[PDB]
């Protein structure tokens, strides 16, 4: 079904960025008191957010893959820290977000801090607070970084696309991308996010 | 299969210490230069721990538990820091290994830091060096934590037991145990392991 597909995308894009040349570091984080402080401590430093919403009908790497291509090309012309994408179905109904923070060129940030791109990723409201979060900590760190809140086939066509996206800025030059799954400790949907993407990532290095 | 069997005890276990009262908080952690150089600081701090061998002839939870706390008792009678197991089936072939390092009595340990137990697993030696390596950080920072080096129904039983462990000291009081997957970011037999504890987390909470 359309989780399946979109698994088996995230599986592809993982073994693509390896066999161009870099690691793909994955973690899970549980919220917990330490890592919502922190969360809210890079919150407060930046409603303020643009937003702007991308339809996207069917869930894709590729869609993705362009829909953050054209976020960051937006920071670039404003020059902002930071863009908001709301992502809707082809109803208008609310599919996933997206925040992506930039730190200045993607380019320049990737050999700054020795990694191209931090993709976190959650399901739950509890779990994107603090996705959000240790996003604009990694840019006030130096570094690119991509909050995804979408469940499903959604949130995997997301990451499919943002390993896509970190790929693609690599340009084979040895950097590594972190992915950080954020979930909920009682929550079942962040475990099941977490199960399948451990489960893409298990089947990408066979 | 035994797996399976494994990991069913992996998620019995969690689901007894959640309706006991406190939260199971997972994490996984890849090896990276920064987690490996945590690791050998610890490493550094602490061939000094002694050794013993436990014979378990299958991958029980039930033998687990009565394994460590074997270890604890042994650990109070000669007042040491740590204590490595290693972990025999009947034909006296290594099955796993076993970490434990306290820094005092458990329960106090358990109040002092707000967390009863720490539970590192791996299976490559790499991401063992680094379960080992945390686990002794954990401790010098005044918790009780052990290293699973092991694979299969070995280290799911291993973490189950574990687990029942730190219902047992927990005794309803509340304290959370935290669970840390440590992974070669290249190894399948790593991210098999972690997709299956992940896997087994996501069926306690459904």
């Amino acid at each position: 079904g359309a989780e399946a597909a979109a698994a088996a995308a995230v599986t592809a894009e993982l073994r693509a960025f390896r066999a161009a040349g870099g690691t793909v570091e994955l973690e899970d984080l549980p919220v917990t008191p330490e890592t919502l402080a922190r969360a809210e401590a890079a919150l407060a430093r930046l409603e303020s957010v643009a937003v702007e919403t991308y339809t996207v009908p069917a869930p894709t790497p590729e869609a993705f893959l362009a829909a953050l291509e054209a976020a960051l090309a937006r920071l670039a012309a404003e020059g902002l820290p930071a863009i908001l994408l709301r992502v809707v179905d082809a109803d208008g109904n609310l599919v996933g977000s997206i925040l992506v923070a930039a730190a200045g060129p993607p380019a320049e940030s990737a050999a700054a801090t020795g990694r191209v791109l931090t993709i976190y990723v959650a399901s739950s409201p509890e779990g994107l607070k603090v996705a959000r979060g240790l996003a604009i900590e990694t840019r006030d760190a130096g570094g690119l970084a991509l909050a995804i809140g979408a469940s499903g086939a959604w949130a995997l066509a997301g990451l499919a696309g943002a390993l896509a996206l970190a790929r693609r800025l690599a340009e084979a030059h040895g950097a590594p991308v972190r992915v950080v799954t954020i979930g909920d400790p009682a929550n079942p949907t962040d475990a099941a996010l977490a199960a399948a993407i451990r489960a893409a990532y298990a089947a990408a290095l066979e």
